[PDB]
């Protein structure tokens, strides 16, 4: 029971996702995309999970996204295929498309993987937190760097001036789809595999 | 970082394809066919791809065509089977049929593979560029020759009197189908596996 | 062609540098110094280079500075010797001297290497990006940290709140010189050896 | 003494090259470039060489370019450095620059090699003839392909409708330079290492 | 971290040296000479160096003298050769000549190494501090002794009645030259390789 004692937990949450009936450029093949990021706090705030944890540090070793259709949609009713892509930096925010795309916006990525609209998909990834760099050739701008291995660093749950360690955004997975003729609803389940370091007391009473 | 340094990229593009409801020779079995060819420029002009590449030469090692039904078509709704065939010369243009065929026009080909209309198909091939021969027994006519191995040659991206190296047409895959009782729409994804030779600057400023 | 697929490119740019005739403390030995830093954007904006790259992340493995005399300067015309030094943090900005130095301001550095003014120099180094630390004993001040191995991290090209990943400043090489009796002009060539991670599409259309 | 009997010859020619005094943008670093291509006829027409050869076919295994200063220019008078690049397709014609370049136009090439203006350079290469492709996605345009190995093909000296086999253009080497303060004249020597197949008679008398 | 803990540093300083145009005994060969000694304080006083060191003892293991021409002097311009000699006692003071020598005053020394006036020289040596002997056959006179190995002793930085440990003079290197037809200026760089013993606090406050 040393300072560096480690514990591993599995954490999950779910939510609904909708792909809307195509009402634009009807008759043409169009694509759109959305994305998911992972933060420990997103999971601790889910109703059935522990809302606080008594550990000093954490690191996310692995994340999982599974999206499967519901609402009575037929798995044998083909609606083409889109792609999933692992995008481990804040550029992923551009891949929630705000206009219709004439090509699959994710297919060109290295690591892009096909998925069929009518079956959903399942994918695991190593999501990355973004370390700050403030020394750029343009003054007062900043950029990011992330570490190749999760074993390199630890994130204090209550470190920093806001005690907001659990809100670090880890990137990330995006998914694209050809727009279908009818609306399709899905159940999405996210899973975190998180290591925690150092069991810790509550903050002192004041 | 020598003159002969090689890089390899994967490139993709997508489009919609329709097989129309049978409205001719109704009640009888008929077949039609279409085809696809591959040019690097086709892929670089696709919206999400780089539209120019800073390499001196290229060669297409492998191509992949995948066509899958969309528009709510049921995979368990059987509409017979047609064939794909690898046709590596410009004769393939005759296999976009302009009249109904009473037999499957591609089935006799060596290499012809069956595919079910309601499931689509996936096929990889080695598409071939066509070298010119102008010395024929008939005057003012030319013919073609293609090389067995992609490693034999290189196509300069900006070589030739038109600087149109990326537009060389590589042949090719055709697909046939028995005409269905209802229209079927598909999503088609093409993929190229391309080697590039010699990282290169932009053309000099003028 | 996985998420972690790596590509390696060599990139270069050039510019002119002048060491001015000595017009101060005439007859005495004085020294001055200047310095160079490395940012990917510096090289992509150079006219003959690709101005955007379709990769998700990068890291600079190695940099090279070569400065050689031009303008008819005689290599056999001895004008003494100064030093180069590898300075891998923003302290290097103090070594663009604004006053004449009575000693060589770089010679004391560990790693300082001699170079003859009339011949120029060539030096390779591992330039370092600067990670931010904001938790200091003095309020409202920040400091830097850099990683020993380039393999530890990745810089996303479009990551961070400014999408300015390519503008991260990597430090750095400084060079000093005894002031010569006549002006000397040089041609400087910088070279980067950069690994890129994950071929990527263009940003979606908006 | 069979049909496939081979003979190897070394062939050479020389000419003068001038790099002009900079008279534009004086005070700025600018670059220009030129290039050389290789054709057997260029060498057979040189005064001291045999103007016809009694062989049926040939192939160029190796070419060499050596350019060295003359006109009294001092090798110890430094005028910076440019680069040489092997460019084995007709794109090389763009690298005879018609406007001043702000960067070295050849340095980014894979295989680019530095050379000092005041010493000249020497470089060997495998120059390539350009095979015609007329089947492009744009009608009535053509492009090129070249073969990786010289051992793959033979060029008949008198083949084709013009009996102009010796005029096939083999590409190619380009060289760039920073513009110097005074004009520099050079002697350039080119060398071909050519294999010939099948000793042959003169054409019949008519 | 014991009493005997050793640290090793490299220290350097520079200065100008002139060999004057021959204005005496013109038309004849004459020689003059000068010398350098080494004291830690000489290097700590130099502007860019730390002016105090927090160590208890030191010893100089190795010294280096490098003198190279400047002022535009041509290296290919022959001005004869002189010699360097390692003179490890205070007799060296006699070898700053005050009258012209008709022979090279240092060439006879065992260890004398020639150097060309137009190229300068570089020499390493083990400089020696001088231990006092006061028991001589003549009253009120003293002499010197020095130790063969640097490992034999240690010099406390603040030892002795003047706390002037860093001012111990270590001998020494002399250089001779034939008097040239025109003045020649040089840049001289001296380097010390110093071991320090026992990291130490500041002197107590008073």
């Amino acid at each position: 029971f040393s300072t560096n004692r480690i514990y591993t937990l599995r954490l999950t949450r779910q939510f609904q996702f909708k792909i809307n009936k195509q009402t634009t450029s009807v008759g043409n093949l169009i694509f759109n995309a959305d994305y998911i990021t992972f933060a420990l706090d997103d999971f601790l705030q889910a109703v059935p999970n522990p809302h606080t944890l008594n550990f000093e540090d954490y690191r996310i070793k692995l994340a999982k996204m599974e999206m499967r259709p519901t609402g009575g949609h037929y798995t044998v009713q083909s609606d083409g295929f889109g792609h999933t892509a692992v995008i481990q930096d804040s550029r992923i925010t551009r891949f929630k498309t705000t206009a219709d795309q004439t090509q699959d916006p994710l297919a060109p990525f290295d690591g892009a993987k096909k998925w069929f609209v009518s079956r959903g998909f399942k994918r695991l990834l190593r999501p990355k937190p973004q370390i700050t760099i403030e020394d750029l050739t343009t003054a007062n701008q900043s950029a990011a760097l992330w570490l190749n291995s999760a074993r390199t660093g630890w994130i204090p749950l209550q470190g920093g001036p806001n005690s907001a360690g659990t809100k670090v955004r880890h990137y990330g997975i995006a998914f694209s789809f050809p727009q279908p003729e009818q609306t399709i609803t899905y159940v999405t389940k996210l899973t975190l595999y998180v290591q925690f370091r150092q069991f810790a007391p509550n903050n002192p009473s004041t």
